[PDB]
């Protein structure tokens, strides 16, 4: 269907960062095939790029005779742009059928000649295209039926992104693989003769912050996306663990307070264990930034008003931050949660802790900068909403 | 044995007490015979007024001889002063010797022609005195050796406070006779041609507050003046209930907060039944006034750290008072006492309670206005140290 268009719109992308690691020379000589102009926003059409795997059958130039003669819509009514189409695939058997290169008068003879409803059609000559004309649409097109599985090109994508300042492959490819993807989908559809350098490109990328790729919730979907940040990032991670973990969390006054609670219960749900029968309990911290103080205090109340009990190190008014009742609220099993109100309290409550410390942050515009120390882990999202369905 | 100045100085204001309620007029005219100035921070060399009790003894002239010479110094540079010279007795027997109207000749041999030291003494001739000088100190003079016991008077002037008011015997002694002590002295002392009024006198020394007479505190001594309060006020009744106590306090910022500790802690101590084996435990309420914020704050910050666990409604910054963690703290033993930070955040407090409440107020200077509904105790003081003695 239409996903055939995303899935490979990927895959230029990938054969694109891979033209870049693959690269050794470690300075600025490297351009880049530009422009695509797609505007993501719908991406269901404007199909430049496709990818197709019958593997379990042939070619056959009845599969990719319609994606090609569509393609020629999109020149025939846009010639004056100089961009290239692109088209991939895989099959078992049948690549031999494509008779290489491209010549006009094998070009209309399988793919420009079809058969719809009993009547045969010349797309060629129901448009009006001189073969001169043609000749600009076979050069500009790109066809490899003989290229790399999708799979095996992004685990070819991994073991690369691995081997160039060596990570971690059960978990690079949630991290690496997505923050050069829109890295280079940006500079791609930017025409500002803008050629990447490989330098420039890995300490750029690393931050320890996943970025938003708006390709790939399009493409698995976002009931799947977030299940794919939840089995790879936090339940990999901790099980059953007493810990001292932190959750920072990002929300703007535009956000919803009865949403945000319900994500705050959610976190208490899953990470803490205030059991009677238990002898090494847990219970999380939170921290928000990015919103008025009132908007922070009304929230407040309504927690504990539903009889939810947490405490922010301030037992009474005129109280210093006293961090040590944290301590004990986080081994109390009457106080579900810590809360933790500014930021300066926040790096002193590091200092006086003295057990691993975990670190979940989200953000939206605004991600806090945290010490490289501690195993920190930050996370874009388009809304707040979506974070409920990760912890 | 200068005593016999203070015991006595209260004889003239019980007499001129007992003189206006006497009066049933309700009206203007009563007149007292104004000039005291006695600056009673030390009190002790000037004698204008003096009264004996030689029980099982007899009005010599030996006795009195002196106290009338020593008035006639303060009466021979002072002679243009206007004032009168008192002195009352109670003897057994021996007041016959006395010669009412007193005259001059019988002024000179039998206190002036006195005799000390194997030497005879004529303290008119000495100091040459006429009688048209010794005669006006007659006219200025009061002696009355057969005058009420210093007992039975004050229970006679009780005793006429408690008919116009229909009080308690605790109700009377320690708080009405009091202030109409410091009134009298005052408005006496005070020669702004002050008459006095019945009713505004006496509707001008009941407000429930009972105020600081440092007669009694020079008469009785702190020792006994604490001593008198504690039994009379707060050991009376209330010993072992639990109700529910507010303890108010005022102290400007140049009180020890060592001072302060000290005091809450015998409060916390004797007004707590947190034990382990009772099922009706409780613990008091406390409130300032009359300070800064960063005093009674950090006052709060010693406390915590004493491991002194209290609570004050906010449980957190920028909550908004929650009077119940106040009863729940109440009936919980980990909580030890009870705060309030404010006068309005209090009267949220009492319509919250439904049990009874009592009200303990001490304060030096200025007092707070408390509803008449409540059983309020207002009790002034010279220094702030001197609760310890009395809660």
């Amino acid at each position: 269907s239409a996903v055939d268009t995303i899935r490979g719109y990927c895959y230029q992308v990938d054969k694109t960062i891979i033209e870049i690691f693959s690269l050794p020379q470690m300075d600025d000589s490297i351009d880049i095939e530009c422009i695509e102009d797609v505007d993501v926003y719908n991406d269901g059409h404007l199909t430049a790029i496709q990818c197709k795997y019958y593997e379990s059958t042939d070619y056959n130039h009845s599969v990719i005779s319609k994606p090609i003669r569509l393609m020629l819509s999109h020149f025939k009514d846009n010639k004056e742009k100089g961009a290239n189409y692109y088209l991939y695939g895989h099959y078992k058997s049948g690549q031999e059928k494509l008779t290489l290169p491209l010549k006009v008068d094998f070009f209309k003879s399988n793919f420009l000649t079809y058969t719809e409803k009993k009547i045969k059609h010349e797309y060629h000559i129901e448009n009006g295209l001189t073969e001169e004309d043609l000749q600009a649409f076979l050069d500009r097109l790109v066809i490899n039926i003989n290229a790399k599985s999708f799979d095996d090109q992004k685990k070819e994508t991994i073991q690369i992104i691995k081997n160039h300042f060596q990570c971690e492959d059960y978990e690079a490819e949630h991290y690496l693989y997505s923050n050069a993807f829109r890295k280079t989908y940006d500079i791609s559809c930017n025409k500002k003769d803008r050629r990447i350098k490989k330098s420039d490109f890995v300490e750029s990328i690393n931050k320890s912050k996943v970025l938003f790729n708006i390709w790939f919730y399009q493409y698995e979907g976002r009931k799947e996306y977030l299940r794919k940040l939840k089995e790879s990032f936090i339940r990999r991670s901790v099980n059953t663990s007493p810990y001292a973990r932190f959750f920072i969390l990002e929300f703007q006054d535009k956000t919803d307070i009865k949403t945000v609670k319900d994500c705050i219960y959610k976190i208490q749900s899953n990470w803490s264990n205030l059991s009677k029968r238990t002898d090494r309990p847990y219970s999380p911290f939170l921290l928000f930034h990015g919103t008025s103080d009132a908007n922070l205090y009304e929230l407040k109340n309504q927690l504990f008003n539903e009889d939810l009990i947490f405490t922010d190190g301030y037992p009474f008014k005129g109280s210093v931050f006293t961090p040590k009742m944290l301590i004990e609220g986080f081994s109390n099993k009457e106080i579900h949660f810590q809360f933790i109100n500014d930021i300066d309290d926040f790096n002193e409550t590091l200092n006086s802790i003295n057990i691993r410390k975990e670190v979940y942050q989200f953000y939206t515009e605004n991600c806090l900068d945290i010490p490289s120390q501690l195993p920190q882990v930050n996370i874009q999202v388009k809304d707040f909403a979506d974070i409920k369905e990760i912890v």
